[PDB]
Order: C-alpha cells, then structure tokens, then sequence
C-alpha cells in the first residue's frame, strides 16, 4: 500500500467521504480526507496554475491555486514530510473522473528539488511529446497533439470520458531527505486546464509524492484521485 | 551498437589506435578516436572539474578541465548533436582501467538541459547515497562511504585495481532535441579524484551521452573507457 | 542492432528484395532475405499450425507450417545457432502489414527450452489475458476479447490495418546455450489465423529468437516482419 | 506490503512468534506463523529435496521435504490460493540467517504451473549460470562457480554469514488463476544443501509466491525469512 502525499485540486465535493461542501484544494497526508483545505474558486475553462513548495526546516507544506487576474487560494499544512514519505520517492500528477467527468489536461508541470547535507534535481515540460520516457504514465494517461498531458481520458471530439485514471510520474526518483541532510525542500509548478460539459465538474487533479515504485490503487478511480485504494 | 558522444579525460595515450603522445581531454563522436583533443595537463591526486557546454545555436560542444589555481585545458569541436545522437538520451560518466589504473572518483555530478521549442532536466549530485536509485550504476560502478561515485574498482585500502569498466548514467532519460525546438543547449560539470601508485595512470573518466538504452559494450574496456565494442 | 533468428511465415512476396515468387515460409538467419524457402500453400481464412525444433548437436532448424488435413510445408536448415544468437535470448512472435494488410492472429503459441549441460524453460498459451504480464506486447500488438494474440492492428469490425508492426516477447529471457552445455534443443509451436480482405494479404507472422533487450527496429514495417531496420 | 504464500523449511525454532519447538517445514498462509506445520528431521550437510504441489480442484497446498533414503517430511494445507494470492504472481526462494547462520544452497529449482481454462510454464535449474538473467536475485542472493544458488551470504572459505537476507524469483510472471480457469494447479521442487558450523541452524529456506512486484521487506531479517515486515 503506497505512502501518498499529494496536493489536490478536488474539482468534485465528495461529503460522504470527508470533503468540503464545495471544490477545494485540499493536502493529503496518507489519506484522501485532506488535513486542511481551501474553498477552490473553481473557473472551468480557464487555465489553472498551482505553485507548491515545502522545505523540511519550516515544515509548511503550501499550496496555491489561480487564473489570470483571479483571486487566489493557498492552503498550508505543518507537516515533517520525513516522517511520511520514505528516502526515496517518485513525484507525479494524477487525475480521475467518475460519473461525473472533467478534461484533466496538464499544459506544463515543473518541480525542483534541494538536498543540502547540496544535491538537487529540476524539471519542467512546456511541452509534452508524443513518446514522454521521462514519464512513466500510468492508467489512462497520455499526450496529445498539442504537446498537452492529458491525465485522464478525453474523446477525439474533446469531450472528457468519466470512470477514468491516469497518472504522470518522473521517470527519476527523487531523494526528498537523507539522516544528514541538513534540509531538503521542493517546489512543484504545474498549469492545468480543466473543461467540462457538467456543470458539476470531476473529480479533480493533484500533483503527489510516493514510495518510487507507486502504482494506481485498485478502486481508487472518483473521488480517490486515483491516489488510494480506500476512503480512510 | 550505442550511439556516443562523450568527453574524455584519456589518462592513458594509446597511440596505437589515435590517442596523442601524453594524456589528453578529447571530445569523442561516435568513436574513440576524439574528433578533438588537447593536452590535458594531469595532476594525480588533486581534485579535477570538468565543464562541459553546448547549444544547438553555436554548435559547439566544448569542455574544460581545471586544477584549484591552475592552468586549465580547453577543447572544442563543431559539431551538431541532433544529427549525431537519438532524440532521446541518457547521460552519464564511464571510466575503466586497463594493465594500468588509477581511481575514478566522481566527487560530484552536475548536468543542466534546455529544449526550448522551454522544458528542462537539471540535476546535480556532490554526495553519492549508498543506494543512488536515480543512477543506473553499470558494471563495477559503486559508492563509497565518502558519498563518492567509485567509476572503477578500488579495494577497501583505497588502492585501485585494473581491467575495471563502471559507468553512472542519470536515471531520467534526456530530450536533447526536438524537429521543433529551437535550440536545445546542456551544460555539465563534475570533479573527480584520479589517484594512481602507477607513473602512467590509466585509462580515464569521460562525460558521455548515448541512446537510452545505453550499457556497457562488451570489449570496451582500458582505452575504450567503457564506450565502445572496438577502437574504430 | 539486433541479432535475429526468424521463422517467417512471409504472407507477402517481395521479390525485390530475395522473396520467392510466392508466399512461402522462410529460415532467417540474421537477415530478411531466407538462407532458405519453401513454397507455402497459403489458406487465407484457416487456422494454420507452425511447429519449429532444433537441437545444437543435429545443427538443423526446422519448421513445418500446416492446416488441418492439408498438405504441409517443411523447410530445414544447417545451422549452428550458438554462432549467431547471444548466450541469452527472449523469444517472440512478430507480424507486420504494409500497404496490403491481413490479421495476424495468433490463437496459441508453445515453446520448450532444453539446456543438459537439463535446465528448461516451457511456455504455452491457448489463451491470451487481457493483460499479459508474461509478454513484453512491442508496436501495435495486443490480445483481444476472445483470448487472441493480435500482433498487427485489427479494427473493431475485425477488418485488419495496413502499415502496422507488433510482436510478443516471452517475458523472461530463455538460455539456449552456455559454452558447457552439452546440448541445447527447442521446439516452439502456434497456431496463427489470417484472415484478408485483399487477395494479396501482406506481410506475415514469424516466430523469432533475438537479444534479449530486442526492440522493433526503426523502419521495419512491412516485408521487413518488424525484425529488421534494413534488407541487407 | 506484499501478498505471501510460502513453504518453509524453517531450520530455526522461534518459539516466541508461532514455531514449534524444533526445526519444521511450514506452510505460510500470508504470515510467519504458519497454518501448518511438520516435524522436520532436519540433517545439515546432506542435500535436501522439496516437492510442492497444489491444485485448485483439490485446494490442499502440501509439500514434502527428504534426504536420501531417508524418512520423509509431509505437511498439507486446505487453502484456496485464488483467495490468496493476486492472478498474477511471481514464484522465488528465499533464506535468511539471523545470528545464527547456515549455507542456503541451492543446487536445483523446477516449477511447473498449468491454468486449464492449458496454458503454462514450466523452468527447471540444475545449473544457476553466473549471471542468471531468468532470475531477480534479491538482497544477498547470488550463484557460485559451482552453479549454485547461494541465497544467503557465504564467505570465500564456504562459512555462511548472518543477519543476511536473499531470495531468488523466477523472471516471468506466473499465471496462477483466472476467473474462467477451470484449474489452476502447480508443481515446485527443489534441492538444497544446508551446512552450518553452529549447532543451532539458522533460518530457512522457503518456495513462496507473491505480488509480482515482491520486493524483500524490510525488517524481514532471521525468522521472517525474508518474507513479512513482521511477525503477525
Ligand atoms: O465523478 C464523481 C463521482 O462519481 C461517483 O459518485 C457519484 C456522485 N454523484 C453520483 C450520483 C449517483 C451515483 Br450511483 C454515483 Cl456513484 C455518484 C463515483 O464514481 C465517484 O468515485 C466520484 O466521486
Ligand atoms: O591500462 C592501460 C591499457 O592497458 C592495456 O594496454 C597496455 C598498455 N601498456 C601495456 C603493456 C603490455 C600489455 Br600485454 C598491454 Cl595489453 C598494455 C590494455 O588493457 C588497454 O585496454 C589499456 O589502454
Ligand atoms: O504490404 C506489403 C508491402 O507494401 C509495401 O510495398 C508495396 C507492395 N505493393 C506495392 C504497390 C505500390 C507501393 Br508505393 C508500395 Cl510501397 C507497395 C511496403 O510498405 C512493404 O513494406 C510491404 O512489403
Ligand atoms: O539466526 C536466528 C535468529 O537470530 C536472532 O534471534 C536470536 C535467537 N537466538 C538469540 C540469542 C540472543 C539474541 Br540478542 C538474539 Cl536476537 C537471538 C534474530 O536475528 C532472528 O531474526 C533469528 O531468528
Ligand atoms: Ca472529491
Ligand atoms: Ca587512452
Ligand atoms: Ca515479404
Ligand atoms: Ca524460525
Ligand atoms: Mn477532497
Ligand atoms: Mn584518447
Ligand atoms: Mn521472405
Ligand atoms: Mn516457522
């Protein structure tokens, strides 16, 4: 069972299970009920831009979320992520819809990350091609002609498909913390484009962090992001 | 049969087969024999940096090597990679010993790539983890307890033994170029650690690049610094 | 570049390049063009059955392709595979369609693996899993509801596409020699339904042994059997 | 953390986490402590034989261990492995030594696996080549000159080591069930040498099967056998 760490844009309010009453960003420590959450002021059809940074000294995982000239939403968590995660972790984007559907389209997906005991690896694609193999994608994931990861799955016509996961992971593991290092921190930038014919959009997108070898849990389509195999 | 391109630190001048008469950088394409070389000023137990640069622009692959308030070695070749390596790549660092040997030590580990078309893979390494899950470590490549990159084998004493081939490839596949992108450019630094009891040390370190699929050619040892299958 | 030992089934004469003037089945030692042929009596629309053996001390790969109580077709050739194929190997099936098309289908496929030096490996499938974790499936190759190995693209209508390569690789890498063994035999059958709209179905199956990291090589579509990057 | 079905030769009596008060073949259903379990009159520096076998019409797992001419061990289990263990799974040999220690010599390992639904796969070792490419040697796992599979460390001199831990699976994926299937069954012998200095034998060797992707657990040292992350 993966260790998960992700930042969620959860598109679709799941209450039954833990979500707000509304689209939020929510951060995940082992579990998809959030440890803290913002209100999302969700603008379907614009594209989205989530800012996500860390470091192990002030131990603040912080998201943000905006559109062009629209007011923004962070969402903070005191969290040692040491103590989460292991040595070792791959970091990625997930996405999924269930009866409710939703474009999950990534246009460009940075991150850097610092190991000073100062060791360091940074990525970040404008553009995806056709055949990424610094990806490992995962499920329902792809890349389309417009050099765009589409995390989940959308028709030729554009129209997003329901009941689908797919994940993008960075073909390197990263080393998030080592017993010397002095602090390791990360950044991870990524703008998405989220399209949808409902007017109830799902379920949503998140950038995560997981044991390398982290591969989409069973029944972990919807409101699990593709993250977990259960609700707990 | 793998596609090359590497900077060699040639410790050891094998003139039987293209080497000059002395030790010597040289910028090797698709052939041990180095398109360009200079002479590369050797100091045997200092601590040695390597540059390396090139944009597809200026098409000009160029690497200097560097003692602490020393004179420094420059080489150049005009060259354009995208007609020479595969759209995609991995990189690394080889270094083998023949009759004769030295330490290969990678102190530490740099490389920055650019497609603009701006995506990009920084990565820089000055410890080596005991277990580096992002390096393909081939052959008899390993990490001592110094965090250091050990190319070739060296016993428990710190002397190193011959007929040694290792390399370290960064676990991330490259993309180096695109029919589309504008210019692709990589930068790549290391110091390394050579020391020899021999008074001719051999055979050298070298920053390559290669198909993805890059491993170990069989026969590439000594003066074929784990590159190639022949000397052709 | 790959080195390749093929039993091929070529549906499609290309004279142009060493083909006979007619379907026929074909020993390819390191090459497209067959070191032997047999005029194959095609039957487009039945099950057609190839068994293949060979033993190092007889020296002679055989093939025999039939349909049921219909005259067969045999052809043998001298030679030592231990000269040609690496110590290890994965062995497959491949097919490929170029501008004339037809289905490659394979409904079972068996292959025993004897080194007395008796070590062994045997595999058979009359059925292919929706996700067959046991095959490496390379290009367009994938198995289809009815437990088929479609190695070449088929539309949902079951009409078959053109320009299309596939193969299927046994997961694990079998060991048809060691310089000890004192013999080393393998017999390989399957069974293969073509079906073509065209009255020249084109290109073929075959069942090929190579290096274990074989891949479909750049350009080898068509008469090619997705085996060869050239016709040389 | 992995799905576990294993046969222990357990040559270490841990009283304090199940076992019996005395070396014993085990048959473990996802635990350390097994459902059954035999007496086994264990006899260090003769060449033990393990036969397992099971099918799911029957559903009894059951194995036998012996020496030659020799009173034979037998212990049997009712279990449905399709309730188990995961459709796809990968089979290995696993040993450990905790501060105790024993040789964990394999001298030869076949596996015969049928799912009626014939398909199958089959793969017999009397030699372990040097690198064994059909075999993910886990943790201290490795092949002697004498084309044997030391699963657990042993000096040059052929002392055995403690506090070490490897295991060997075969490369390919085996297919144990399927919802069709009619009966799954499977076949596993091996032979082994265990030799120890200590009275006291330390810790086993085991068949098991697992989630493909089973990886040695950590914390699976000494009398987990390199099987569970715990005792429970
Ligand atoms: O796409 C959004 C969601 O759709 C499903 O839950 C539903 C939300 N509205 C519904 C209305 C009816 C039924 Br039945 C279901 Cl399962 C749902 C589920 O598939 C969820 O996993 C998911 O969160
Ligand atoms: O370590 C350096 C070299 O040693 C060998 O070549 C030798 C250079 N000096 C020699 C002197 C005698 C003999 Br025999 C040999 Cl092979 C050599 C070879 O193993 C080379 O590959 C290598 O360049
Ligand atoms: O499907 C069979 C064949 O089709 C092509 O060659 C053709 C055989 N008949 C033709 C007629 C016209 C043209 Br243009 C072509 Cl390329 C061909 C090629 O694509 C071949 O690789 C292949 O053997
Ligand atoms: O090799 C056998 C065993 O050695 C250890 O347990 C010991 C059995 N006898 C002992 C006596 C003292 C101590 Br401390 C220990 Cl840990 C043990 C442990 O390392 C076990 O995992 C293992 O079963
Ligand atoms: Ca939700
Ligand atoms: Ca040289
Ligand atoms: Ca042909
Ligand atoms: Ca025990
Ligand atoms: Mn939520
Ligand atoms: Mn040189
Ligand atoms: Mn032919
Ligand atoms: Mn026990």
């Amino acid at each position: 069972a993966d260790t998960i760490v992700a930042v969620e844009l959860d598109s679709y309010p799941n209450t039954d299970i833990g979500d707000p009453n509304y689209p939020h960003i929510g951060i995940d420590i082992k579990s998809i009920r959030s440890k803290s959450t913002a209100r999302w002021n969700m603008q379907t059809g614009k594209v989205g831009t989530v800012h996500i940074s860390y470091n192990s000294v002030a131990k603040r995982l912080s998201a943000v979320v905006s559109y062009s000239g629209s007011s923004s939403t962070t969402v903070s968590y005191d969290v040692d992520l040491n103590n989460v995660l292991p040595e070792w972790v791959r970091v990625g984007l997930s996405a999924t819809t269930g009866l409710y559907k939703e474009t999950n389209t990534i246009l460009s997906w940075s991150f850097t990350s610092k190991l000073k005991t100062e060791n360091s690896l940074h990525f970040s694609f404008h553009k995806f091609s056709q055949n990424p193999k610094d990806l490992i994608l995962q499920g329902d994931a792809f890349t389309d002609s417009d050099g765009n990861l589409e995390l989940t799955k959308v028709s030729s016509s554009g129209d997003p498909q329901g009941n689908s996961v797919g994940r993008a992971l960075f073909y390197a593991p990263v080393h998030i913390w080592e017993k010397s290092a002095v602090v390791a921190s990360f950044d991870a930038t990524f703008t998405f484009l989220i399209k949808s014919p409902d007017r109830e959009p799902a379920d949503g997108i998140t950038f995560f962090i997981a044991n390398t070898d982290t591969s989409i849990p069973s029944g972990s389509g919807g409101r699990l992001l593709g993250l977990f195999p259960d609700a707990n």
